[PDB]
């Protein structure tokens, strides 16, 4: 199988991770011709993305019916800094040109990573191993324009340098400029070090976002033992124009180890994080300094037809103190190629600055808490790889605005019951990748459905190659959703009808160096919204190329 590092921080085959797992490579992203992260993500199981319009507009990610703030987004294994002020991940500003791989694991994972990993985890990896220089560019609808240069070069054997530059610009709009460098060095065959730095300057209509991140690390990859020590600094500055500045610095230091033992592994690590915000950030008066340290244990073992996986973690947070989480999954391969999996896991979400210290702050709030149970069957039948999972997620201690006392409190519960079905198979030269999600996400106290969430989704990718034309068709059904209408007070909840959407993409190797690509997004120009009142794109055309040398 393809490897992931996201389940326990170290490489393992994805057949040994029991939680459902999706991997997107750069090759997929080039064929899809995605011009944003959201477009990559909306394609995958359990993902419901809403957006205040097109590219660059604020967005929310609802994994498996959970709140916007209950997905953990990592960049190269570190909590996305853009999410630090608001406490909820928004990838609409993150440059797609940095995205080399996505590992997405559904279900909880606080027991490895701490806060936010309730619905699942999305790790965006920016590292590639692909020697050479490449030039790319695109033109499309709304004066869309992209230029991109990158290279990877040995500087002597043992060392290599990566550089990337990207400019993307789209009127009505959204402008984004990105720069990335890395140095990778192999001290021995087992020992390695790296320093990575990147930044992007975005403008959106007037919002002005700038972010930089620097990472530095040491890894040991032995025959049995693996170790990693990584430090990370991020600094973002977010201007809105009267005058609002949100600024945050995030520091991380993590040390993990993992050893192969019996038929599997055992791991442990320690994780430290500091976030400082500047006065006035998040409509909070003072600057804050929040700290967290966690310690966790992981395990995986195969015995006969059974697989057991687990993680357990204790976090010590400077505001709410101590919270412990744990996860266990057992799988049973009862006949060759078929498997039942049962999982249980707790996870949490930390209070955010606004909830804590804003005008309606409550400095004594506790984390939001999740308990999740999941059961799955997977199999390989007649060339079809498939899986069907049912899950229940009880969330409690939700942080809610109390209008009577003008303060946030822990109160309030949600019950989510869902089914995920996926399959992939070929029929002659055709490859089919399909998924179906049912999500019944409610307020558990009133029994009413949560807003902003599609109860059902169907997703289908159909790929094939005919001459030297490589074709991809993308279909999605976004089901019924409820939302509030803010044009009239009191704001009333409205029912937004299901919608089907189609994209067509093609690529062609003009020569061995030159690939040209075309896309039509929203082929039937379907008029729809994912947030009530905010119009989405309509039919758009892209045309691009890349040249390798
Ligand atoms: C009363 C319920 C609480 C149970 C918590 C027990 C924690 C689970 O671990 C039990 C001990 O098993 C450790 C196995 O370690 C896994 C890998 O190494 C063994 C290689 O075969
Ligand atoms: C020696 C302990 C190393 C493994 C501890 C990680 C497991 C976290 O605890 C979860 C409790 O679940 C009960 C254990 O049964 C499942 C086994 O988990 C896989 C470890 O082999
Ligand atoms: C590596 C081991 C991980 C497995 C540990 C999970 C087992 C938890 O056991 C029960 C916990 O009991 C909670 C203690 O009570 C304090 C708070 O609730 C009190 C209610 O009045
Ligand atoms: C390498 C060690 C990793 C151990 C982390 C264990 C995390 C266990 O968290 C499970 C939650 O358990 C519920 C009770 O925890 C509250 C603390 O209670 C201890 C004092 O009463
Ligand atoms: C919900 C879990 C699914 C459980 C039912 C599926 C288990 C099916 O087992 C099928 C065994 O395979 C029989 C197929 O025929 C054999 C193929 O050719 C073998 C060479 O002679
Ligand atoms: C391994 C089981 C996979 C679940 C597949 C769907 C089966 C549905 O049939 C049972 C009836 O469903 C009752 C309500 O379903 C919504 C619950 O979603 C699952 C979480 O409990
Ligand atoms: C899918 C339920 C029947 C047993 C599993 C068969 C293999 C699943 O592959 C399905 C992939 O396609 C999704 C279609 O889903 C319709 C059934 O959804 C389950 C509703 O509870
Ligand atoms: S959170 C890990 C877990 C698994 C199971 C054995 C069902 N448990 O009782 C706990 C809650 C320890
Ligand atoms: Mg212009
Ligand atoms: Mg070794
Ligand atoms: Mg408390």
């Amino acid at each position: 199988d393809t490897l992931v590092v996201t389940a326990n921080r170290f490489e393992q085959p994805r057949s040994t991770v029991l939680a459902p797992t999706t991997v997107v490579t750069r090759q997929d992203i080039d064929r899809w011709q995605s011009t944003s992260v959201n477009d990559v993500l909306r394609r995958l199981p359990g993902v419901d993305i809403t957006q205040n319009g097109g590219s660059g507009q604020l967005s929310s990610i609802f994994i498996r019916g959970t709140n916007a703030s209950h997905v953990l987004v990592l960049i190269d294994g570190v909590r996305l800094n853009l999410a630090g002020v608001s406490g909820s991940a928004d990838l609409s500003q993150f440059p797609i040109a940095l995205v080399q791989r996505v590992e997405y694991i559904r279900g909880p994972r606080s027991a490895v990573y701490g806060s936010d990993a309730i619905g699942g985890v999305v790790n965006i990896i920016t590292t590639r191993d692909e020697p050479g220089t490449e030039i790319s560019a695109g033109w499309g609808s709304n004066s869309y324009q992209n230029y991109d240069v990158s290279t990877q070069q040995q500087l002597g054997d043992k060392t290599r340098v990566t550089l990337l530059g990207d400019y993307a610009h789209t009127h009505g709009g959204f402008l984004s400029k990105t720069l990335y460098g890395a140095l990778e060095h192999n001290f021995t065959d087992a020992w390695s070090g790296f320093v990575r730095g990147y930044g992007y300057d975005n403008r959106t209509n007037t919002r002005k976002l700038y972010s930089q991140s620097w990472d530095a690390g040491l890894r040991y990859n032995g025959e049995l033992i693996k170790s990693q020590l990584i430090t990370s600094y991020s600094h973002s500055k977010d201007y809105n124009y009267s005058a609002t500045l949100d600024e945050m610095k995030q520091y991380t230091v993590q040390w993990a180890n993992n050893v192969i033992v019996g038929h599997g592994s055992i791991g442990a690590g320690v994780d430290w994080q500091k976030q400082t915000t500047t006065p006035g950030t998040g409509y909070v008066e003072d600057g804050y300094d929040q700290r967290n340290t966690g310690i966790y244990l992981t395990g995986l073992q195969q015995v006969g037809d059974f697989t057991f996986e687990g993680a357990a973690r204790s976090d010590d947070n400077s505001q709410f103190g101590r919270h412990g989480t744990c996860q266990t999954s057992a799988g049973w391969e009862f006949i060759e190629g078929y498997r039942f999996i049962a999982s249980y896991g707790t996870s949490y979400k930390a209070p955010n600055l606004g909830q804590l210290y804003g005008f309606y702050g409550n400095p004594n709030l506790d984390p939001e808490k999740s308990k999740q149970w999941e059961g799955a069957f997977e199999g390989l039948t007649a060339g079809v790889n498939w899986r069907i999972s049912g899950y229940r997620n009880d969330v409690s201690d939700l942080i809610d605005y109390d209008d009577h006392t003008l303060k946030y409190y822990n109160e309030g519960k949600a019950r989510i019951k869902g089914v995920e079905a996926t399959a992939n198979f070929d029929t002659g030269p055709l490859t089919h990748t399909v998924s179906y999600d049912y999500v019944d996400a409610r307020n558990a106290i009133t029994d009413t459905p949560l807003l902003r969430r599609a109860k059902q989704q169907v997703k289908y990718q159909l790929d094939w190659q005919l001459y030297d034309f490589d074709w991809g068709i993308t279909y999605q059904y976004l089901g019924t959703r409820y939302d509030k209408d803010y044009s009239s007070y009191p704001y009333q909840t409205v029912k937004m009808g299901g919608v089907s959407l189609w994209d067509l993409a093609v690529a062609y190797p003009v020569t061995s160096h030159l690939t040209v690509r075309g896309k039509i997004a929203n082929l039937f120009d379907k008029d729809y919204e994912t947030v009530y009142g905010y119009q989405t794109a309509g039919r758009e055309y892209t045309l691009s190329g890349s040249y390798t040398f």
